[PDB]
Protein backbone atom coordinates (compact mmCIF):
# COMPACT_ATOMS: atom_id res chain seq x y z
CA UNK A 1 0.00 0.00 0.00
CA UNK A 2 0.92 3.64 0.96
CA UNK A 3 4.65 3.71 2.44
CA UNK A 4 5.41 7.41 3.35
CA UNK A 5 8.25 7.65 5.63
CA UNK A 6 7.27 8.96 9.19
CA UNK A 7 8.69 9.38 12.56
CA UNK A 8 7.83 11.01 16.01
CA UNK A 9 10.71 12.36 17.75
CA UNK A 10 11.71 15.41 20.37
CA UNK A 11 14.45 18.10 20.49
CA UNK A 12 16.04 19.17 23.16
CA UNK A 13 16.97 22.48 23.92
CA UNK A 14 20.83 22.05 22.71
CA UNK A 15 20.10 19.84 19.95
CA UNK A 16 19.99 16.07 21.04
CA UNK A 17 17.68 14.17 19.52
CA UNK A 18 15.27 11.22 20.31
CA UNK A 19 13.48 9.38 18.14
CA UNK A 20 11.00 7.04 19.13
CA UNK A 21 11.93 3.58 16.95
CA UNK A 22 8.02 2.26 17.73
CA UNK A 23 7.13 5.21 16.21
CA UNK A 24 8.57 4.32 12.44
CA UNK A 25 7.38 4.27 9.37
CA UNK A 26 9.18 3.61 6.31
CA UNK A 27 9.11 4.55 2.22
CA UNK A 28 9.99 2.52 -0.69
CA UNK A 29 13.63 2.90 -1.63
CA UNK A 30 13.56 3.37 -4.95
CA UNK A 31 16.85 1.96 -5.65
CA UNK A 32 15.83 -1.19 -4.16
CA UNK A 33 13.26 -1.47 -6.85
CA UNK A 34 11.53 -3.76 -8.41
CA UNK A 35 11.71 -4.74 -4.46
CA UNK A 36 9.94 -3.14 -1.53
CA UNK A 37 12.48 -2.57 0.61
CA UNK A 38 12.00 0.14 3.82
CA UNK A 39 13.98 2.97 4.34
CA UNK A 40 13.13 6.02 6.95
CA UNK A 41 16.19 8.59 7.32
CA UNK A 42 16.39 9.90 10.93
CA UNK A 43 18.98 11.71 11.71
CA UNK A 44 20.58 13.97 8.62
CA UNK A 45 22.78 17.16 8.13
CA UNK A 46 19.85 19.34 8.50
CA UNK A 47 19.82 18.22 12.62
CA UNK A 48 23.41 19.24 12.38
CA UNK A 49 25.33 15.56 12.16
CA UNK A 50 28.09 15.14 10.56
CA UNK A 51 26.69 11.59 10.43
CA UNK A 52 23.60 10.05 8.51
CA UNK A 53 21.26 7.83 10.42
CA UNK A 54 17.99 5.62 9.45
CA UNK A 55 16.53 2.34 9.40
CA UNK A 56 16.00 0.07 6.80
CA UNK A 57 13.37 -2.97 7.07
CA UNK A 58 12.43 -5.63 4.43
CA UNK A 59 11.42 -8.93 4.02
CA UNK A 60 13.14 -11.85 1.91
CA UNK A 61 14.55 -9.59 -0.94
CA UNK A 62 18.24 -9.07 -2.20
CA UNK A 63 19.94 -5.85 -3.92
CA UNK A 64 22.89 -4.46 -5.64
CA UNK A 65 24.35 -0.98 -4.08
CA UNK A 66 27.65 0.50 -4.47
CA UNK A 67 28.16 2.36 -0.71
CA UNK A 68 30.39 5.64 -1.50
CA UNK A 69 30.79 6.54 2.05
CA UNK A 70 31.21 4.10 5.85
CA UNK A 71 28.28 3.11 6.73
CA UNK A 72 28.02 0.83 10.33
CA UNK A 73 24.76 -1.11 10.19
CA UNK A 74 23.05 -2.69 13.94
CA UNK A 75 20.73 -5.38 13.09
CA UNK A 76 17.76 -4.57 15.83
CA UNK A 77 15.72 -8.05 13.88
CA UNK A 78 16.16 -10.62 11.97
CA UNK A 79 19.48 -10.72 9.60
CA UNK A 80 20.95 -9.19 7.29
CA UNK A 81 22.91 -10.68 4.62
CA UNK A 82 26.09 -8.24 2.39
CA UNK A 83 27.85 -9.99 -0.11
CA UNK A 84 30.92 -8.40 -1.08
CA UNK A 85 33.75 -9.78 -3.13
CA UNK A 86 32.00 -13.15 -3.59
CA UNK A 87 31.99 -13.92 0.40
CA UNK A 88 28.36 -13.23 2.26
CA UNK A 89 28.79 -11.85 5.60
CA UNK A 90 25.72 -12.55 8.12
CA UNK A 91 25.25 -10.13 10.97
CA UNK A 92 22.14 -11.46 13.45
CA UNK A 93 19.81 -9.48 15.97
CA UNK A 94 22.11 -7.62 17.93
CA UNK A 95 25.42 -7.91 15.54
CA UNK A 96 27.33 -4.79 14.09
CA UNK A 97 28.22 -4.68 10.38
CA UNK A 98 30.73 -1.99 9.08
CA UNK A 99 30.80 -1.78 5.33
CA UNK A 100 33.67 -0.01 3.39
CA UNK A 101 33.16 3.41 1.48
CA UNK A 102 33.69 2.04 -2.16
CA UNK A 103 31.68 -1.13 -1.91
CA UNK A 104 30.09 -2.60 -4.45
CA UNK A 105 27.45 -5.22 -2.35
CA UNK A 106 24.48 -6.84 -2.44
CA UNK A 107 22.40 -6.02 0.88
CA UNK A 108 19.96 -8.76 1.80
CA UNK A 109 17.74 -11.15 3.51
CA UNK A 110 16.18 -14.45 3.19
CA UNK A 111 13.90 -14.04 5.80
CA UNK A 112 13.61 -10.48 7.10
CA UNK A 113 15.67 -7.38 8.50
CA UNK A 114 15.26 -3.84 10.82
CA UNK A 115 18.64 -2.12 10.81
CA UNK A 116 19.66 1.06 11.98
CA UNK A 117 22.21 2.59 9.06
CA UNK A 118 24.74 5.23 10.52
CA UNK A 119 26.49 6.65 7.15
CA UNK A 120 29.36 9.11 6.72
CA UNK A 121 29.98 11.44 5.09
CA UNK A 122 26.23 12.58 5.33
CA UNK A 123 25.97 13.85 2.22
CA UNK B 1 31.57 -8.27 37.74
CA UNK B 2 31.61 -4.54 39.08
CA UNK B 3 33.71 -5.59 41.71
CA UNK B 4 35.91 -8.08 39.48
CA UNK B 5 38.25 -8.35 36.30
CA UNK B 6 36.23 -6.29 33.74
CA UNK B 7 38.26 -7.11 30.52
CA UNK B 8 36.98 -5.81 26.82
CA UNK B 9 36.56 -8.43 24.25
CA UNK B 10 34.47 -9.70 21.15
CA UNK B 11 34.78 -11.76 18.55
CA UNK B 12 34.39 -11.22 14.93
CA UNK B 13 34.58 -12.25 11.20
CA UNK B 14 36.04 -9.64 8.55
CA UNK B 15 35.64 -10.54 4.59
CA UNK B 16 38.33 -10.28 2.10
CA UNK B 17 37.12 -6.87 0.75
CA UNK B 18 36.85 -5.07 5.04
CA UNK B 19 33.14 -5.76 5.87
CA UNK B 20 33.34 -6.72 9.19
CA UNK B 21 30.54 -8.76 11.54
CA UNK B 22 30.81 -8.65 15.49
CA UNK B 23 29.12 -10.94 17.50
CA UNK B 24 27.20 -9.04 19.40
CA UNK B 25 26.25 -11.86 22.45
CA UNK B 26 30.34 -12.22 22.44
CA UNK B 27 30.52 -8.77 23.88
CA UNK B 28 32.26 -8.49 27.74
CA UNK B 29 32.88 -4.88 28.93
CA UNK B 30 35.94 -2.94 30.12
CA UNK B 31 35.29 0.04 32.75
CA UNK B 32 35.05 3.41 31.41
CA UNK B 33 37.58 5.50 33.12
CA UNK B 34 35.91 8.80 31.96
CA UNK B 35 33.02 7.49 34.17
CA UNK B 36 35.03 6.53 37.47
CA UNK B 37 34.36 6.86 40.17
CA UNK B 38 31.26 4.63 38.49
CA UNK B 39 31.43 1.27 37.02
CA UNK B 40 30.57 1.72 34.07
CA UNK B 41 31.16 -1.00 30.74
CA UNK B 42 32.11 0.29 27.09
CA UNK B 43 33.54 -2.07 24.51
CA UNK B 44 34.91 -0.14 21.36
CA UNK B 45 34.03 -2.59 18.52
CA UNK B 46 34.81 -0.45 14.89
CA UNK B 47 37.63 2.33 15.35
CA UNK B 48 39.97 3.90 12.81
CA UNK B 49 42.26 0.83 12.80
CA UNK B 50 39.13 -0.96 10.54
CA UNK B 51 39.10 1.89 7.93
CA UNK B 52 36.50 3.37 9.41
CA UNK B 53 35.58 6.61 9.69
CA UNK B 54 33.83 6.50 12.58
CA UNK B 55 34.30 4.96 15.93
CA UNK B 56 31.33 1.83 16.89
CA UNK B 57 31.01 0.27 20.44
CA UNK B 58 28.52 -0.82 23.02
CA UNK B 59 28.28 0.35 26.36
CA UNK B 60 26.37 -1.25 29.54
CA UNK B 61 25.99 -0.32 32.83
CA UNK B 62 23.25 -0.31 35.85
CA UNK B 63 22.13 2.64 38.18
CA UNK B 64 24.32 5.49 37.37
CA UNK B 65 25.12 9.00 36.19
CA UNK B 66 28.00 10.65 35.10
CA UNK B 67 29.72 14.14 33.43
CA UNK B 68 30.90 13.45 29.99
CA UNK B 69 31.84 16.49 27.60
CA UNK B 70 31.45 15.25 23.76
CA UNK B 71 34.20 16.13 21.04
CA UNK B 72 32.83 14.36 18.54
CA UNK B 73 28.95 13.75 16.93
CA UNK B 74 27.38 10.64 18.66
CA UNK B 75 24.50 8.54 17.73
CA UNK B 76 23.12 5.90 19.89
CA UNK B 77 21.02 3.16 19.92
CA UNK B 78 19.53 1.85 23.21
CA UNK B 79 19.10 -2.11 22.36
CA UNK B 80 17.93 -2.90 26.58
CA UNK B 81 16.50 -0.94 29.17
CA UNK B 82 16.82 3.07 28.61
CA UNK B 83 19.48 5.82 28.32
CA UNK B 84 19.00 9.30 30.09
CA UNK B 85 20.35 12.10 28.82
CA UNK B 86 20.84 15.29 30.80
CA UNK B 87 21.90 18.66 28.58
CA UNK B 88 21.32 22.27 29.19
CA UNK B 89 19.28 21.12 32.40
CA UNK B 90 17.06 18.94 30.22
CA UNK B 91 17.09 14.74 30.52
CA UNK B 92 16.32 13.34 27.30
CA UNK B 93 14.81 9.69 27.92
CA UNK B 94 15.85 7.15 25.15
CA UNK B 95 13.73 3.53 25.83
CA UNK B 96 14.84 0.33 23.67
CA UNK B 97 14.29 0.20 19.80
CA UNK B 98 14.81 4.38 19.97
CA UNK B 99 17.50 6.35 18.82
CA UNK B 100 19.31 9.51 19.75
CA UNK B 101 21.63 12.08 18.30
CA UNK B 102 24.13 14.45 20.60
CA UNK B 103 25.60 17.13 18.83
CA UNK B 104 29.62 17.46 19.13
CA UNK B 105 30.84 20.20 22.21
CA UNK B 106 28.09 18.84 24.12
CA UNK B 107 28.85 19.03 28.08
CA UNK B 108 26.04 15.81 29.61
CA UNK B 109 24.83 13.65 32.39
CA UNK B 110 24.83 9.94 30.42
CA UNK B 111 23.37 7.92 32.78
CA UNK B 112 20.62 5.34 34.37
CA UNK B 113 18.11 5.02 36.73
CA UNK B 114 17.86 1.13 35.83
CA UNK B 115 20.18 -0.48 33.57
CA UNK B 116 21.00 0.05 29.99
CA UNK B 117 22.75 -1.37 26.97
CA UNK B 118 23.09 0.47 23.80
CA UNK B 119 25.40 1.07 20.52
CA UNK B 120 27.21 4.43 20.44
CA UNK B 121 28.84 5.79 16.65
CA UNK B 122 30.49 8.87 16.93
CA UNK B 123 32.55 10.85 14.78
CA UNK B 124 35.21 11.52 14.06
CA UNK B 125 36.69 7.97 14.86
CA UNK B 126 39.67 9.66 16.26
CA UNK B 127 38.54 11.89 18.87
CA UNK B 128 40.49 10.62 21.95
Amino acid sequence: GTMQPSFTSVTGKGGVKVIDGSSVKFGRFDGAEPHCVGLTDLVTEQDGSSMAAGFMQWDNAFFPWTLNYDEIDMVLEGELHVRHEGETMIAKAGDVMFIPKGSSIEFGTPTSVRFLYVAWPAN
